[PDB]
């Protein structure tokens, strides 16, 4: 895997998470005072979730500037890789050249080893996100039995929701990844419930996994609305369509999914992680074969001088442009204001037909 796609894909994922994680923040405690037969239940969902918030800050906190730091890094190692070509003229003895390569490989394992922790920590997050994942799911059908609920139309909601979500997931990262790269571009998210909350009486929004982000220039964000708008209806259907649940475990679930979507996000964030590592590990293995090729008479620093100018001029001058543009979009990326009453499938869907 080259360094260009492991980055595009890593800062594509994390904009994708973060945003997300920014919604499990944003989710309210449950509210069920009404029914008493039930503060054990409030309790504990309220108690999940602070969970899920806590695993939410930890990937904020700990991991995203971590991310942010890679791609950084890849600007100095590439960097310090053009400029060894200016600072051994072209007398420059085998020495120099050792020296030189040796110095910019420790310099460039220690990415790796950044890149590397950074997956095992996510690595980590997922396995603790799968448990508390499935804990929270447990919660709720506790709560569907304790009032007597059908669990097998519960069951068929939660798998209907997956797959949905799957859909969105899929059009968001179409999304980002699409426009992550483009110079003057820039991104911008919506966070919204995944319900209507206001038709009956009692309000329990549920923010959590509501989410859309689409391209904040020209008509990005009318394009983007409407790639958006079908899943994301779908999903709001699914809850607002007839059921037999009791409205207190409607919450709890929709809660619970965004709960579950949590832990995708963690499991997409592997996989682009490992990838990450995997582009620093090729990256260092080619540094150590080019070191061992000059030390026998294989290669010469006339010879690696050439293959880097040329490397500067035309594979390296990408790279370079990119991490400029993914720093950008990352740090520019903004939030669209939602109302406080609306959803954030019926907010897409009226940005879609501008």
């Amino acid at each position: 895997i080259t360094m260009d796609q492991g980055m595009a894909n890593q800062a594509s994922q994390a904009m994708q998470i973060q945003t997300y994680c920014n919604s499990v923040k944003q989710q309210v405690p449950v509210d069920f005072s009404q029914f008493p037969n039930l503060k054990d239940n409030q309790t504990q969902i309220n108690q999940g979730l602070d969970l899920a918030k806590g695993h939410a800050d930890l990937y904020l906190n700990t991991i995203q500037p971590q991310i942010i730091t890679n791609i950084s890094n890849i600007s100095n190692y590439f960097a310090l890789q053009n400029a060894i070509p200016a600072v051994l003229p072209p007398g420059s003895t085998k020495a120099q050249w050792l020296r030189q390569l040796s110095v910019i490989k420790e310099q460039a394992t220690e990415y790796q080893r950044l890149s590397s922790d950074t997956r095992l920590v996510i690595v980590n997050l997922n396995n603790n996100l799968i448990t508390d994942s499935s804990n929270f799911q447990g919660i709720v059908v506790n709560l569907n039995s304790k009032v007597q609920g059908d669990n097998g139309v519960l069951a068929q909601l939660n798998g209907d929701i997956d797959k949905v979500n799957a859909a969105i997931d899929g059009a968001i990262a179409g999304i980002v990844a699409g426009g992550l790269l483009v110079i003057g571009g820039a991104f911008v998210t919506a966070i919204g419930a995944v319900a209507d909350f206001v038709t009956a009486g009692t309000s329990t929004p549920v923010v959590i996994g509501g989410v859309a982000m689409m391209v904040a220039g020209a008509g990005g964000i009318t394009a983007g609305a409407i790639v958006l708008h079908n899943s994301l209806g779908a999903r709001q259907d699914l809850y607002q369509k007839r059921s037999s649940l009791n409205s207190e475990v409607l919450i709890a679930t929709q809660i619970g999914n965004g709960y579950k979507g949590l832990q995708v996000q963690a499991q997409n964030a592997v996989t682009a992680a490992t990838q990450m590592s995997n582009a620093w590990d090729s990256l260092t293995s080619d540094l150590g074969s080019l070191i061992t090729d000059l030390d026998k008479g294989i290669t010469s620093g006339d010879d690696i001088r050439q293959l880097w100018l040329t490397a500067a001029d035309t594979t390296v001058k990408t790279v370079l442009t990119d991490v400029t543009t993914i720093k950008a979009q990352m740090a520019g990326v903004s939030p669209l204001q939602v109302p406080q009453t609306d959803t954030i499938a019926n907010f897409v869907a009226r940005l879609a037909a501008l």
